[PDB]
């Protein structure tokens, strides 16, 4: 039961670059410093669902896939979608699919789009005549609720939406391996209340504060080594379910976080070169909540820096915490992809 | 296989009664009429993800399945957790289950319960060796972001946390049939914008479904309206009773959403003609609709009251904005430990 990419596609706002933020002030010398970002995609007036299911559009032409062989739609996001009480699967349904399969919410911090990924290789190998599976995602962060800059310094949060179908049938890329793992003891990290008793009531975003009273209640040392082991145990895992080792991928696809960030967690950890990750893919769009890994997969291989017979290994973490990786084998150029 | 029911259970906060909400204006008589509510689980200090995983943690003692026989953790709501970039599934994970397998949310409005156990239901049937599935349901609708009166007339919103043990290895109950349909044409009905045109960029700060549901019918049309969702109402119980090879005579109790009486009159006790004493009318009543996990809830409350007897035939409705149904039959094998006579 090998599973493939028949498509992939993202809707990206235009960019505004970092020297435009800090004289508009919506960032300061130390973060664009500590960071390197370039600049990040910004939405207008488009909301979540809308860009979710431009992607969507785009996927779909791509791997031309007929709507009725769409088996389930799943759309992921981390921020609020815009309407309460409102469905915004139904709303990437209508759009961009026009059918009548089941659509739902999945969601799992930033790594929202792995975990409908999950959840979507299951539900095509549960039924023998399962054909294929959307997965979405979309986010708009902007005031008065949230800072792309400073609600989570370290990392800068993008607008846009992303898409990938899944399929049992065929395509351009095979799935060689998926692996998720939990360490909710680390959920407390990132809200109010005790760190490991209930959560206060309701609130903007600011996790930096709760992140140091975790911390503070946890240990500096405790915090770490759980962070670490569940980063090591997905890698591992995927790697290992995929036979192959890192040696074997020729592009790693990480989270669109700040250079300080990546640095601690992959570069100075794994050993491994900037030049082979999607850094310089990142570092001009920004984090596009739970659709980093389809909006950096489909960067590799849209612009073929991505070979046929070549191995990607996508990296993708979330509050929670969750880390999800994914081998993926690319089996040939597609049709809209450059040379 | 088949699944089973392994456990189940509630969180359910105190009950404010309607003379109460009556008395604070939060109500008028013709609601309180029309809906015939008797009273709403109302929370005080309580947030979503702690009542989901006191619900679970019952479940799981009910359902004696071990936390490493639990391979994925759903947890289903419909409006704010109480934390933004924040897991509430890792802390009903965290609370009541204490293991690692993956944990997730899983939204479709007020049908996120069944949506949930679909997703569940895949998840166990792709590999041979998984056994178990915990869903969960968590919600806290205060002001002033909701009015849980009148953002929805004709429905009341409650506080509380459901769960539900999924296994493939066996249970007090089995999934007969589970069947999902979906509408999407009618998803512009709960937000602004144009009904078929993108979402509204401006946000509304105090959920009013009514007027969206007007700025749509204006447009679509009311006769258009009604129709197809009567339509996908009828497609998921004719599918759930066929695939369970049953029909709606052999059923003993059927479990209803939560919604006033003037909602469950028009859309199922004159339109199926069953009668509201073989339904959770009377629980329904006193608890409140609790988003996704009415069909969790009502279920729970007639097996624990020994309401339904072994043989018998359940039927579970459940229904959200976008639209999505589903409609389940579930068989109970045999009355649990912990429900009375």
């Amino acid at each position: 039961g090998d599973l493939y990419v028949a498509g992939c596609g993202v809707w990206l706002p235009p960019p505004v670059t970092t020297e435009q933020a800090l004289a508009a002030g919506h960032c300061d010398r130390r973060l664009a410093s500590s960071t390197r970002m370039l600049s990040v995609a910004v939405a207008d007036k488009e909301t979540p669902a809308e860009m979710a299911a431009l992607a969507a559009q785009t996927a779909l032409d791509r791997s031309g896939v007929a709507p009725a062989h769409v088996d389930l739609v799943l759309h992921a996001s981390l921020y609020f979608q815009g309407h309460h009480l409102w469905a915004p699967s139904s709303y990437v349904q209508r759009v961009a699919v026009g059918n009548r399969c089941p659509a739902m919410e999945v969601r799992q911090v930033s790594n929202g789009g792995m975990a409908a990924l999950e959840l979507a290789r299951a539900y095509l190998l549960a039924a023998p005549d399962r054909v294929a599976a959307l997965i979405t995602t979309g986010d708009r962060m902007h005031p008065p609720g949230f800072d792309r800059w400073s609600s989570d310094p370290g990392t800068v949060y993008a607008d846009g939406g992303t898409a990938l179908v899944l399929s049992r049938q065929g395509g351009f890329a095979r799935l060689r391996s998926l692996v998720t793992v939990s360490e909710p003891v680390l959920e407390g990290m990132h809200r109010g209340g005790h760190p490991f008793g209930p959560p206060s009531p309701e609130e903007a975003v600011d996790l930096d504060a709760h992140k140091r009273a975790y911390v503070a209640e946890a240990g500096s040392s405790f915090s770490v080594a759980r962070v670490s082991a569940g980063q090591e145990e997905a890698l591992t895992g995927a790697l290992e379910a995929a036979g192959a080792g890192l040696d074997d991928i020729s592009r790693v696809v990480l989270p669109h976080m700040g250079w300080r960030r990546l640095s601690a967690a992959y570069f100075n950890k794994w050993h491994i070169q900037p030049e082979r990750t999607t850094w310089e893919f990142g570092r001009r769009t920004g984090h596009l909540g739970g659709g980093d890994p389809i909006a950096g997969f489909d960067h590799l291989v849209g612009s073929g820096r991505l070979a046929p017979g070549e191995l990607c290994l996508l990296v993708s973490v979330g509050a929670g915490f969750s880390w999800s990786c994914a081998v993926v084998e690319l089996l040939e150029r597609p049709s809209w992809a450059a040379a």
